């Protein structure tokens, strides 16, 4: 199968994304619908439910709304059993429609639908190559109050209709009863409530297999891609260690929501994306889009500043998904905003890199602010609309042109209210020209481009402003942009050497099957790099000219550049490719009385990769935590770690360049076969 295909569950840079509220969509079966205070038909009370479910989007998908709008992946509400009883806050009533108040990960939502619904549902949409993606939250159950087990449903996690416990006299300790989040370090907002939702105590062997049984489940019904809910509370190492378990049993594209509040660089934003095994929503390409073509805070330069700044923070920028809003801020459109700043939004955002998402009725230009104005019901199956339109003409090309799908981006001309991109793979181009002036024009000269020798057409054939060109190798000649306009020129060809787009998962032990998708690979089984090491074979599961699926070889833990070598021609690298030492578990490392001085931070460091093989630089594990779990001199810290395997290792202090050690012999521990554990030493 290409790159190309619906059959890609670990590639989305081809794909775009539609982001739907499963409740506000529509309501294709009503025999399902929640009963009194819970339900309101109007729609009217966006607190409550409207009926959306299963069978609305099945409906759409077979009149092809989805097919003629372009996009190629639903992305829906979290599809496990969601607390039944409602709330009441400050007067006014709160239901779980939204699906984010999980009581049973083994469960549907029967609102939504049954397991025959949710079969259904992946069928249709495979059947006409759409990829369903799920919202998945193992950080929280819902609304709980230790005190009051009457309010809400206590936040209770039942497995499968066995209750496993509830927030209050939660003996085993599922649950963390540290309080609520005040979000004023990174610790705390992982260790206490987001909110008053019940948080799970991740430690706990049981919640840590309950996760890892629950997704193991869905990936089972078929489903492509996963976004997981609130990364940022979760601990990186029990993450990594979950992101494993999936890759190694079925591989499906991974992102998480870390949320930023501006395109600025966020280091602990960063360290995640680069290392926990799954990608992120891009909130530093949201704030910039938004800042420049919604809220008019900044202009052309911030963009192409964001542009260059996240290629150069993230591994994979391509890995990472884009999108103009969501359900967790102001819809893009507002009164003062108009829609040819929409519009221009939606067509950067459709040939920038990484993965598009459209939060549904974008093209109806849906308002709303804040929660819940901004999860309002779909208004509209137009097909009418400009916005529509544009997605419709550019999404095809993730699919037709690589360069848009894997290329990289070159400003090509600027100004402040002008912006000219370019994106190229291999022959490749794609070039993207946005005028946000939507008085006045500008004259273009001095243009150049990959674009061979040619005249050129708007791809978006003029339906905002865009005019045809002519390049005389790469020269383009001077031409006005018209005001508001905005035009996408390309040109496409058959490449002739082995070039890798994307490497899909990028993480895994030896035995986990990676995708390598890309041009030129040939049709005729060659070899496939693993830094030195050459996999050929067998191994090779599979090799067609754009996509190659092949078995991680066991060498040893650690990072990684892919090559495929193709009729004795070598293809570009793709770096930090993570090969772990095998399966984890998660062991959190505890230690007494390491005391410190005013901006000195504890460290981690051991035997094998996955504790930074002895490396006291940026592969090694920490700053450790030191408040909410426990108290300073005592620090902690969970740990993606190889099961069954004994590990050595050691803690150090370092504040700028000094580098202090423990004394004393290395630490040892025996990882456990499977699940959690704790170790704890003191400061030698
Ligand atoms: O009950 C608190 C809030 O829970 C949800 O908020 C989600 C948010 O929308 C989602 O993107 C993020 O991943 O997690 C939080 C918590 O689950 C509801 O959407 C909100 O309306 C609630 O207020
Ligand atoms: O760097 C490889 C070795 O790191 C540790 O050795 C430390 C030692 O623990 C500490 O007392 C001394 O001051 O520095 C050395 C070198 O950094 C491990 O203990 C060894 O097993 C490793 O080979
Ligand atoms: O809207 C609720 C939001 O609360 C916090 O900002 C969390 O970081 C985020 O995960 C969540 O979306
Ligand atoms: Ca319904
Ligand atoms: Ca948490």
């Amino acid at each position: 199968d290409p790159d190309t295909a619906v059959t890609n569950k670990q590639s989305f840079s081809t794909d775009v994304i539609y982001q739907v509220f499963t409740d506000r969509f529509l309501d294709g079966n009503p025999s399902n619908n929640p009963t009194g205070a819970a339900y309101d038909a109007t729609c009217s009370n966006l607190k409550l439910y409207c009926g959306g479910d299963w069978q609305g989007l099945i409906n759409k998908i077979n009149d092809n709304y989805f097919s003629d709008l372009g996009v190629t992946a639903l992305w829906i509400s979290q599809p496990v059993e969601n607390i039944f009883a409602t709330i009441n806050y400050s007067g006014v009533t709160n239901t779980a429609y939204h699906g984010y108040w999980a009581r049973d990960f083994k469960k549907t939502n029967p609102y939504f639908g049954t397991m025959a619904d949710f079969q259904n549902l992946i069928t249709t949409a495979h059947a006409k190559g759409i990829k369903i993606v799920i919202d998945f939250a193992p950080n929280h159950t819902s609304p709980a109050m230790e005190t009051d087990t009457s309010f809400a449903e206590n936040g209770r996690l039942y497995d499968n209709g066995t209750l496993v416990g509830g927030y209050t006299n939660d003996t085993n300790g599922y649950f963390h009863h540290n309080g609520g989040s005040d979000f004023s370090s990174l610790e705390n907002g992982i260790y206490k409530n987001l909110y008053d939702l019940a948080d799970f105590n991740h430690n706990n062997a049981t919640i840590d297999k309950y996760f890892k049984d629950a997704i193991k489940l869905w990936l089972d019904m078929g489903v492509d891609g996963i976004r997981v809910a609130a990364v940022k509370h979760m601990p990186l190492g029990w993450q990594k260690s979950w992101m494993s378990s999936i890759y190694a049993h079925k591989p499906v594209f991974t992102f998480g929501e870390w949320f930023l509040g501006s395109a600025a660089s966020d280091a602990d934003n960063t360290d995640f994306a680069n290392k926990s095994g799954m990608s992120l929503l891009d909130f530093r390409f949201n704030s910039a889009v938004r800042n420049v073509f919604r809220d008019n805070t900044s202009n052309m330069y911030a963009l192409d500043s964001m542009i260059n700044s996240t290629a150069t923070d993230y591994n994979q920028v391509n890995d990472q998904v884009t999108f103009i809003d969501n359900h967790d801020m102001d819809r893009f459109k507002t009164s003062a905003v108009n829609n040819r700043r929409l519009e221009q939004a939606l067509a950067f955002t459709l040939t920038s890199r990484g993965v598009p998402a459209i939060y549904y009725g974008t093209e109806q230009y849906l308002t709303g602010n804040g929660d819940p104005d901004n999860r309002a019901k779909m208004p509209s199956f137009s097909k009418s609309t400009t916005a529509f339109n544009v997605i419709s003409k550019l999404a095809p090309l993730r699919k037709s042109n690589p360069a848009i799908a894997y290329g990289s981006t070159q400003q090509r001309w600027i100004n402040n209210d002008v912006y000219v991109y370019e994106r190229k793979f291999g022959k490749s181009v794609a070039v993207v020209a946005v005028n946000r002036n939507l008085s006045t024009s500008a004259s273009i000269t001095g243009l150049s481009t990959s674009l061979p020798t040619g005249s050129y057409t708007d791809v978006l054939g003029g339906v905002l402003n865009g005019n045809n060109i002519t390049s005389t190798n790469g020269s383009i000649n001077n031409f006005t942009l018209a005001a508001g306009a905005t035009a996408v020129w390309q040109y496409t060809t058959a490449e002739t050497t082995p070039t890798i787009g994307h490497v899909g998962p990028v993480m895994g032990k030896p035995g986990n099957v990676v995708t390598i998708d890309g041009r030129g690979f040939g049709s005729t089984k060659g070899t496939v790099y693993f830094g030195t090491t050459a996999v050929t074979g067998a191994a090779i599961t599979s090799w067609e000219d754009t996509q190659i699926k092949v078995t991680i070889p066991s060498v040893a833990a650690g990072n990684y550049a892919v090559k495929v070598a193709a009729s004795g021609v070598n293809s570009n690298a793709y770096n930090n490719f993570t090969i772990l030492t095998g399966d984890q578990v998660t062991v959190r490392f505890v230690v007494n009385n390491a005391s410190t001085t005013l901006g000195q931070n504890l460290y981690l460091t051991g035997n094998v990769a996955e504790l930074g093989n002895w490396s006291t630089g940026s592969t090694a594990i920490g700053p450790a935590f030191n408040q909410v779990i426990h108290q300073y001199p005592t620090w902690y810290y969970d740990v993606s770690v190889p099961a069954g395997k004994q590990l050595e290792f050691k803690f150090f202090k370092k504040n700028g360049s000094t580098i202090t050690w423990e004394s004393g012999s290395n630490h040892t521990f025996t990882t456990p076969a499977s699940g959690t554990a704790t170790v704890t030493v003191n400061w030698q």
